[PDB]
């Protein structure tokens, strides 16, 4: 075990190994606390995350174990990793809190797209190398469901790393009409609406609610044809849909003007409405938008998650007990 020193920023406090030096304040919110930080061992600038109340609650219990277990899984260039996870608790009776660490990024994609306007090679490296984090994600049968710019992080490099899994903007439509069985393509949605807003500098479909955000939605891609009226259950939303004056599929090269008609045909096949036809992310990586970057033998799948404690009915102690297992079981990725 190494040793330990205290300290109190903001109003959180903060017991983390000395080798993690100059702690600063980055954020904080549900998710719990962020500092960014300097390793000693490795030279590194990393990212330090204290978890809120881990363990005050099932939810939280279970959510935090969720959260270890998928960061400690996670072993690909363009989604975040674990660099180290650590309590200052020396046993499980007295384990109460939880640190996670990563590298630290130097900003996220909401500050590039203000900061300045994204050239097109640009929008092709930072969509490509998503595309890529996701084809990894969802090999492992995962769904990130957050995909928006605050998610995502590059350094100077232009190198990307997707962050933080599960009105909203970036939503798949399927979820502002509350499908039950919506599928790993509400992602690829996702980096649809991300993708436009990088081409044109404004949020595709700037929403004030569900029913707001839905009706930007279809101003886009049109009402539902009836191949895809055929697949909704909900009878509410079925009517809904057949009673609204009905619109058609603008023509994507009119609305993007000015982009190229290969990030155009693109967007048209990662915004359709209807799940099945979504172009998935394997597909969409040897799209000829990103023939400049696509190497099939370097976009890895994951080794296979088991998931199935999700369904699983345990107490607040038992889920606290299973995530200090996996503290202690954890080890550093090879320097
Ligand atoms: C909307 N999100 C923000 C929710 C909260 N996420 C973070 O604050 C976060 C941000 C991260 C990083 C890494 N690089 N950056 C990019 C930032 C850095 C500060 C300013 C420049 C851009 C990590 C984490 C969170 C985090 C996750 C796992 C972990 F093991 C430790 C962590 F710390
Ligand atoms: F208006 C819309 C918008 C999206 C959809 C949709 N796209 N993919 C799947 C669905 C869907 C929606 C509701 N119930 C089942 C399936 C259906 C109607």
């Amino acid at each position: 075990r190494p040793t330990f020193y205290r300290q109190e920023l903001n109003k959180t406090i903060w017991e983390v190994p000395e080798r993690y030096q100059n702690l600063s304040p980055v954020g904080s919110g549900a998710y719990g606390s962020v500092c960014a930080a300097f390793d000693t061992k490795t030279g590194l600038r990393v990212a330090v995350k204290k978890l809120s109340r881990p363990f005050q609650s099932i939810i939280h219990a279970k959510r935090t174990y969720r959260e270890l277990r998928l960061l400690k899984h996670m072993k690909h260039e363009n989604v975040i990793g674990l660099l180290d996870v650590f309590t200052p608790a020396r046993s499980l009776e007295e384990f109460n809190d939880v640190y996670l660490v990563t590298h630290l990024m130097g900003a996220d994609l909401n500050n590039i797209v203000k900061c300045q306007k994204l050239t097109d090679d640009h929008v092709q490296f930072l969509i490509y190398q998503i595309l890529r984090g996701l084809k990894y994600i969802h090999s492992a049968d995962i769904i990130h469901r957050d995909l928006k710019p605050s998610n995502l992080a590059v350094n100077e490099d232009c190198e990307l790393k997707i962050l933080d899994f599960a009105t909203r903007w970036y939503r798949a439509p399927e979820i502002m009409l509350n499908w039950m069985h919506y599928n790993q393509t509400v992602d690829i949605w996702s980096v649809g609406c991300i993708m436009a807003e990088l081409l044109t500098g404004r949020t595709l479909f700037p929403g004030t609610d569900h029913i707001d955000q839905l009706k930007l939605i279809l101003r886009l891609v049109g009402t539902p044809g009836a191949e895809l009226l055929k697949k909704i259950s909900s009878e509410s939303a079925r009517n809904y849909i057949q009673s609204l004056t009905q619109m058609p599929k603008m023509n994507f090269a009119n609305v993007f003007i000015g982009a190229n008609p290969l990030a155009v045909d693109l967007l048209e096949k990662m915004l359709v409405l209807d799940s099945d036809k979504r172009i998935t992310a394997a597909q969409a990586l040897a799209h000829a938008y990103f023939a400049q970057y696509h190497d099939p033998d370097d976009e890895p799948v994951a080794d296979p998650y088991d998931q199935s404690f999700e369904s699983r009915d345990l107490l607040i102690d038992e889920w606290k007990s299973l995530t200090y297992d996996e503290v202690i079981s954890f080890v550093p990725p090879p320097l």
